[PDB]
């Protein structure tokens, strides 16, 4: 597909809110990792460089609070946080949007190899 004309994350929210709200007990080779502070930057890094060549200019911010450190999604067009994802749900969001974005991007140039299978 073509991501250069992609502006929306509706299909992502569709999936994400289906998942988060209807949580299951099943393994489908879903990325399961202990989300350490280093792990945030890892997924956030590749996440940004996937959306930059599109209209979906989301600016992901890492902000720590009390015991947690979550990634808040700031929409560049409005300069406000439209979505806040805690680290313990970031893995699902990561997959949710990766399936979506990887349908647009050339599933060869992605070279984002998280070796845990």
């Amino acid at each position: 597909l073509n991501i250069e004309r992609l502006t929306t994350l509706q299909p992502v929210w569709d999936r994400y809110d289906t998942q988060i709200h209807n949580q299951k007990d099943n393994d489908n080779e879903v990325p399961v990792h202990q989300v350490s502070y280093t792990n945030l930057a890892e997924m956030v890094g590749e996440m940004n460089k996937l959306l930059e060549p599109s209209q979906v200019h989301l600016k992901f911010e890492l902000h720590d609070k009390l015991n947690e450190y979550y990634v808040k999604v700031i929409e560049d067009s409005t300069n406000e946080v439209i979505r806040e994802i805690p680290p313990k749900r970031w893995l699902d969001f990561y997959a949710a949007m990766t399936e979506f974005l990887g349908l647009f991007v050339d599933e060869k140039k992605l070279e984002h190899h998280h070796h845990h299978h």
